[PDB]
């Protein structure tokens, strides 16, 4: 007999890191691929953090620590926390956790019951509803179009929630959309939210540092008073292009992070020693090399944007930060009478090699996500080759 | 209002990693503080191991990785299974985590479902219970006594298993009694285990290398037949003294090993790229330094049982491997009047300043779980004040 799997693990389908991995695989059989799939910075980890590591290999930092985090780095979160966001938090409301999708994943598992609804805004990172399904929870998609810039309004928002609702997820800078809210559209949403008291805000400020059409704001500086219902989620993975380190962080509620810290206890114990020590070096060094990679995908992002306006039948709105961009192919599928927009990308990929997510992926059918973290040289040839596919 | 907590993390109290924070503390207040209670070699990260990780860092190998490992290391815990253990497993078996408790926790979370009993003997490491109940299954404890030199035998787990067991932790050699069954006593329960089809074997082997009383041998290779319906649990951080990398791994049935990939891909991600690469380096290196470590663990455990052997009214069963020892502190409590051994391990470290597990965290009370991963020289010390303490 087959070992039969549990039931809640039937609930889930992750398709970013499947992309990646059928591109790996395209490409070790020697073909031509350009992946534009990627969901992180093509630039390695900046020198300075690097030396903070090996340092901390070669001064034997290869043991346990506290769960939740060494001090040194529990203290340079809530440092960065006060310096870039304006926001308070004590040591007992910091986790460091293995990535910042274990924040998201601990999140779930320490705060959601079976049957809580949690509003989740299409176009969503593809992980959000599958964290949510395994806490048995019940994900609400609101679905957003271009004529919104991809996001919700209060309206949407307060028809969407019921007395089940128990949690939303805020992205913003957007994976996939790279679209940022402005301080007062989070201020009409926070005065939604202060209507369902019964609704933790999950603020998932992953991107933060990578915008250039807007300063960076959450809920929080919106809408002050919505701090004890808010749980900030960061990391260093994008930032400073750690991503392989799996270091995220978390500040909200006491209770909760001590329960966060709870699954992690029985799940991972701490993250990696070395990569913490790795991230104390980050928050705490210069934002030199932040600049220098935001600024790479802010040219990059306008160039793709250019060419994407150009080709028929894909229509674009530009990212406000990310190294994403997600533009609707849904005239070239209609024309070409593809079933969807899954066809789109394996059509794609088949024809002339390039590799991106469909935009279904995400909640959001007609669109793909196009991401631009590899060099300008090769986004030239992929969208290159894109306009041929598409003419 | 406080934000409430999930159902199911109300159901879990880890009081390993709490001694320690405890014992960190009271150091930190310059108290004279020794510390027997840690879960971790003292030794540090062999060079070899530590020069693989630093050359990764500095080949900016940052990246994403498959989530289930790089195929360099899934390809070293294949050859490891075949060379060590005798087992053969493929590539879609394998599945490398977090920490080998992150390949524990992966496992309740693909496989278990509400209601369903999961067989834990005791003495237990104190996460399987917790890791159970976060799955929302029941845990079945079946307790040992010296007598049974902590050891189950075939009629009590035929007498504790009903028709919701559906998983058993076969945990050898023992944390925390450092005690490992031979060979015939798991064909003896292998036996039992083969009228039982429903019931999944978890087989946590993580102490495999730190074993000098007899040859490691695991359920699969006294019952061959049970490979089918086993987990092979394991991981470097006890054999290569890399517990703060974060790197186990399982081999088991391709679905489970699937589903488990599934949990991880919405919890973690890969584990960091470089604990990879060095567990790569240690998997595939030269056992020296294992032997220098075990041989170190076994002189000093010699001494530390000799030790005990002589305080009156302190019992020790002689452990077969790992860094543990498990002795019967109840003679103590009962002539001093102590309501049980938290009590003891309280009194012993505000008297002496001598930090220790109680026993009934693993789920046997009266006992004490004394680490002797500390130098002999600390060990000498740490027993001249549990005899003092004793006396
Ligand atoms: C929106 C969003 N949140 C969180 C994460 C988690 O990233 P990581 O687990 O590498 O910290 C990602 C992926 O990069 C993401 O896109
Ligand atoms: C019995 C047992 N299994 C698994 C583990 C997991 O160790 P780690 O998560 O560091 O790989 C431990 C702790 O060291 C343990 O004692």
């Amino acid at each position: 007999m087959d070992i039969a799997l549990a039931k809640r693990v039937q609930k889930v389908k992750s398709p970013t890191l499947a992309v990646a991995a059928k591109a790996a695989q395209m490409k070790a059989q020697g073909l031509d691929i350009i992946g534009l799939g990627t969901g992180e910075p093509d630039f390695d980890t900046p020198q300075h953090i690097k030396l903070a590591a090996i340092s901390a290999i070669e001064a034997g930092d290869t043991k346990y620590t506290a769960v939740d985090g060494i001090v040194e780095l529990k203290e340079a979160v809530k440092n960065k926390f006060k310096r870039d966001n304006e926001l308070d938090y004590q040591l007992n409301q910091i986790l460091v956790s293995v990535g910042g999708k274990q924040s998201c994943y601990n999140l779930c598992q320490a705060y959601l019951n079976p049957g809580d609804e949690v509003i989740i805004p299409a176009p969503y990172w593809v992980s959000y509803p599958d964290m949510v399904l395994l806490a048995d929870g019940v994900p609400v998609i609101i679905e957003t179009t271009p004529a919104q810039r991809y996001k919700i309004n209060a309206q949407q928002l307060e028809q969407a929630i019921t007395p089940k609702t128990r949690m939303i997820f805020l992205n913003s800078p957007s994976n996939p959309s790279g679209i940022a809210y402005t301080q007062n559209e989070l201020k009409e949403l926070g005065d939604v939210l202060k209507k369902h008291p019964q609704i933790l805000i999950a603020t998932d400020d992953m991107y933060e540092h990578i915008i250039w059409s807007q300063p960076f704001t959450n809920i929080l500086n919106a809408c002050p008073e919505l701090y004890d219902r808010t749980i900030v989620l960061n990391g260093v993975s994008k930032a400073y292009a750690m991503t392989g380190w799996r270091i995220g962080y978390a500040a909200g509620p006491a209770p909760l992070i001590n329960a966060m810290k709870t699954i992690q206890s029985q799940s991972t114990s701490n993250p990696c020693s070395i990569a913490q020590r790795a991230a104390v070096a980050a928050l705490n060094g210069s934002n030199e090399s932040i600049e220098e990679m935001v600024n790479a995908f802010h040219q990059r992002h306008d160039y793709v944007a250019d060419r994407l306006q150009s080709i028929d039948g894909i229509e674009v709105i530009p990212a406000d930060g990310t190294f994403y961009i997600f533009p609707s192919v849904q005239a070239i599928i209609e024309k070409r009478g593809y079933a969807n927009d899954i066809e789109f990308s394996e059509k794609l990929l088949n024809e002339v090699g390039v590799a991106l997510v469909p935009g279904s992926a995400f909640g959001t059918e007609g669109c793909i996500r196009i991401s631009f973290a590899t060099g300008i040289d090769t986004l030239k040839d992929a969208l290159n080759r894109l306009q041929r596919f598409c003419s």
